[PDB]
């Protein structure tokens, strides 16, 4: 019952779902750049770069799937079907033997870029920036929770 | 070496340490409120609440160590001794049999309250808010990384 238990813990509601869909509007034009920053960080890092051995075409294909990951992250819905898909995504990284600690590093790159886009779009309406900032934190902490469940 | 590999991944530097120290002075007066918010979430959650059956003194003592936990989070330093203390804290929770996913729910409560406090203090200086918000996301993500290393 992991996503169900944590939605309750963090106070997930319709309000968070609206806020993320508002953020999708602002962020989606920038998904290619966020994917770019994400693989740049992996390819810049001595330990993490050893996970990516398929070459020039592999990063191109992973950028395509990361763009779709982002699009689902912000657009939803965030029902059982969505979270079961996130479980399988966790298991993929488990099966390639990626060390779990890299998942927190990688999610931090998305967290930082997405927090920046949110500020840039919503700073003029502080109460909507707060709703959007709060939802973003929740969805990213639940993604980490679900992906790290698969490592157990 | 979770802390050291991951610190390079997220770009942890002297500037993150300065941003968090700057927030400390603003946020410290609110640590009692944050601690209250943290415990009220545990007590309102059907699964998590059963870990607090040691009475009003158990909750009172946990509040004290949580205010110390927050003071260290934002005050530092973030050295080998710090991160060793964080491993030990992680192990406490493994030892008492707390489901690992609750660590993500609980951390989200602090992330939400601390992100509001950073905005409140730094929103008249958007480049400083940027540094503080980035440092806060990093430190919480590293904390989760170390905590969940202990659950392996
Ligand atoms: C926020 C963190 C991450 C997310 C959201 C993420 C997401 C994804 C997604 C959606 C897929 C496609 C799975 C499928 O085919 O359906 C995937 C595959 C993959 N990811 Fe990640 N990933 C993350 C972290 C990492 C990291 C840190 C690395 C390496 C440093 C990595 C390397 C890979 C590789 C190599 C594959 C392909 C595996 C294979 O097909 O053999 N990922 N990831
Ligand atoms: C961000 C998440 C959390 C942090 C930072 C945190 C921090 C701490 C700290 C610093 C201690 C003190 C260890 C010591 O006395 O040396 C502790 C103990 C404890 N925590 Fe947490 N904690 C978290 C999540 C949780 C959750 C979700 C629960 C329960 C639902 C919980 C229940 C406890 C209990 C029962 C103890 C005391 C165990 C004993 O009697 O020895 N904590 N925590
Ligand atoms: C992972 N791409
Ligand atoms: C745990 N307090
Ligand atoms: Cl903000």
């Amino acid at each position: 019952t992991v996503f169900e238990e944590l939605k309750r813990y963090v106070g997930w509601g319709d309000g968070d779902e609206r806020a993320l869909r508002s953020l999708h509007g602002a962020a989606a034009p920038h998904f290619p750049r966020l994917a770019e920053e994400f693989y740049d960080r992996i390819l810049g890092h001595e330990g993490a770069r050893t996970a990516l051995v398929g070459g020039e075409s592999q990063v191109g294909h992973l950028k395509v799937t990361m763009i779709a990951w982002l699009d689902e992250l912000l657009g939803g819905p965030w029902d059982e079907a969505y979270w079961d898909r996130r479980y399988r995504i966790g298991r993929v990284h488990v099966r390639i033997g990626l060390p779990q600690h890299y998942m927190f590093g990688a999610m931090n790159v998305h967290r930082t870029g997405l927090a920046r886009l949110a500020y840039e779009r919503f700073h003029g309406d502080p109460p909507e920036l707060e709703r959007v900032r709060n939802a973003l934190g929740k969805v990213l902490d639940l993604e980490l929770a679900v992906m790290l469940h698969t490592y157990r």
